[PDB]
């Protein structure tokens, strides 16, 4: 119709769901970028619906809505539960600057972060848990901080965490479900970038770019310094138990048809010490998307995959090569709500810790900023690493304090720095912590 | 083996495993798709080859060789008590009669893997009648005879799909994931590296074949077209698009060049409307399947164009893999586990697999077979597959020519009769008794 196919699978769920008359309701927190695709996303699907959206200043909801619509019709301003409730009985979004209003309000089955702040995150996560909400995280630097916390207090309480769908986390899980479930040796899973990181990048060098984007300079430097990919690929390495194979991973260069020659043991001619790794390639046709090599232990198999034309054995690529980012959060919705599935939680016992590196020689005294900026960029460790060296978790170094001198390229730990200790992150990390003792 | 924690459906089978009661396959035909059934399900946990069946009961034992490197494991079964005797103790029991197998009451699941559609036809509806659930490999089959299985299937309470890891079902899984967002599908189909050759016959490729020890009627229904008219059959059967033209148009187009030609003349493609399965000639699109898609708001065209998917409005999705008979056991895995199928015809066929002759025939002679000299698949809509008489391609092997036919023209009930007394001309008149109703 729209679609030009009958329903089949999980849209023929979604509309047996709009038939009910009670749409699966999302609580959106956060009317930025992300918020707004999702709004508009939703808006295009059956049997889901955005039941609330909140924004620290009440205006940006409603722009959020313009945006999506074209219009203001959807939208009706509620800073009580019985305004909000009204309003979603009326068939509107309910607009509102109060986050507690969405985390409570009866008539919300899931919520979803949309910020972009990993504190905000991290409040709101525990408080959607608290309330006996399903919880659906889209901040993957609070997953690789607290996830495992919060998903072992989404279970004490009957819900469901997951990671949404749609970056490049869950969606290699989708690859790393289908070869495991095979029964295939993970080699290596990952993701690409077209061009070489530059580990100096300051907002200096993208505040242009970011201001002919109208977006987010931060997220261009995290992008181009490697911090985002070091947090994606530590999300993949503790859900699956996969590792990196050296601190920061080896990033080789890599073009897509290479990966199955490349990120394979050194014995057989790639770059890994052992198989079982998380990292990623510089090269073309990787992104968008995502990968697993995989390894055939059967020469009947090899062979298969080799008249198939797959590749030449005993490595093969398995590529997705696409991630739709927001959009796909929504089928991650309706996976939990639906069929009581989550789409991707951290492993009880992490492998790998986000750490952080210094950007630049700092004092005792000077704050460290945030992530995408001058201060500081991520880098990927094992837990045993991290632990020998007394490494920071980087989710909790946003406005730290320098207590040692710290030089350009130096880790940065508890003998040179120290958290804020007031954060909602450190203190549940803190929890996460006792809870792993 | 794996190197990852048991996720998904990975996590479900090794759940079922620890019941101590495996999934139980009962497979017909031991050849080399049977062979690799085999080979792929002792990778895997929770489920198994209870029974294998064979014309010739030598190749049962020289499958299970092939994939466990010696015999053991078979054991020979000529009684219900002596295969059930046989499973319970940790055998795949083997025989020559295939009502063994389809009456057996440890068996859960039914595959035909002999590669012969009237096998697949007669199986099928004895699996149904035995209440047990029915996998289906053989599409030339299905696309004749789909509807009425999973109709029968429907009134005995077991569950009817097309295998996955073969074009249709790969490419459903695209379909599923696009229509859920509620983006419209536009094309949909596989692609073929060089021309087709419409002319090609066993004298040009039984030297490949038996060089590569193989069947030369797969070599020649790959070449002249036959499979990818049989495969987008389905694909249009499950959904409700159709072939645009009869034939599809085939344009020459890599996979990069998709988005601008499979889509509406008036946007500069080959088609003249939106919602069809076709094919394209070129690199980079095989092995597997695509979707081309359309966004209907500016906002997600944004989105797609920023994550470098394509140039809007038109995106291409494509899923670069499919192990033919390694996924089946997915399939096997869904339908037990979850009472999910992977693909079903809807129950009112929108294209039918019709035939145009290779060579001049004379009345008397017979139709031989696909892959042979004297006929080629040819996809139609159903109207005008109707309006021209055409005798669905399903029905014509050993068929009897009625009337002059000459090279390129369509095979018709006004040139040719098929075979009257095959279980598949007995279960398509019941399938058009029955959508007559
Ligand atoms: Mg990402
Ligand atoms: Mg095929």
């Amino acid at each position: 119709m729209t679609t030009n196919v009958a329903l089949v699978g999980l849209a023929r769920d979604l509309a047996a769901r709009a038939e009910t008359g009670k749409p699966i309701r999302i609580g959106l927190i956060g009317a930025g970028e992300m918020g707004t695709d999702i709004v508009t996303q939703v808006a295009r699907m059956q049997g889901i619906e955005v039941g609330a959206l909140s924004a620290r200043r009440l205006p940006n909801t409603f722009k959020a809505i313009r945006t999506a619509y074209g219009d203001e019709e959807n939208a009706r301003e509620a800073t009580t539960e019985s305004a909000m409730t009204r309003a979603i009985e009326a068939g509107k979004i309910a607009v509102t600057d109060d986050n507690d209003l969405i985390l409570s309000n009866p008539l919300i089955d899931v919520i979803i972060d949309a910020t972009g702040i990993p504190e905000v995150g991290a409040e709101t996560g525990i408080a959607a848990i608290r309330n006996g909400k399903h919880l659906v995280m889209m901040n993957v630097e609070a997953d690789v901080t607290i996830g495992p916390y919060l998903k072992a207090q989404a279970d004490k309480q009957g819900v469901i965490y997951s990671l949404g769908a749609g970056d490049e986390p869950s969606s290699c899980m989708e690859l790393i479900e289908f070869v495991s479930a095979l029964g295939y040796e993970v080699v290596s899973a990952g993701k690409g970038k077209n061009n070489p990181l530059n580990f100096d990048a300051t907002p200096d060098d993208y505040r242009q770019e970011a201001d002919r984007r109208n977006m987010n300079v931060r997220l261009l430097v995290e992008f181009i310094d490697g911090s985002k990919t070091m947090v994606e690929m530590a999300a993949i390495a503790n859900a699956t138990g996969l590792v990196p194979d050296i601190a920061g991973m080896h990033g080789p260069r890599a073009s897509i048809d290479q990966l199955s020659h490349t990120l394979i043991p050194q014995a057989e001619g790639g770059v890994l010490s052992k198989s079982g790794v998380v990292d990623y390639s510089i090269g073309k046709g990787v992104s968008p998307g995502v990968f697993v090599v995989a390894k055939m232990d059967h020469p009947r198999l090899n062979e298969r995959l080799e008249d198939l034309k797959i590749g030449k054995g005993p490595y093969f690529t398995f590529h997705r090569p696409y991630h739709l980012t927001s959009l796909e959060v929504p089928l991650t919705v309706a996976r939990v709500v639906l069929h009581g599935k989550t789409d991707m939680v951290p492993l009880p016992k992490p492998v790998a810790e986000v750490c952080a590196v210094a950007k630049k020689d700092m004092q005792p005294g000077e704050h460290l900023d945030a992530i995408g900026q001058y201060c500081y960029r991520s880098w990927i460790m094992t837990v045993p690493e991290a632990r020998a060296a007394k490494a920071i978790p980087c989710g909790l170094l946003q406005n730290g304090t320098v207590i040692a001198p710290i030089k350009k390229g130096e880790l940065i730990t508890y003998a040179n720095a120290a958290p804020q200790p007031g954060s909602r992150i450190a203190e549940l990390r803190a929890l996460q912590d006792a809870m792993l003792g």
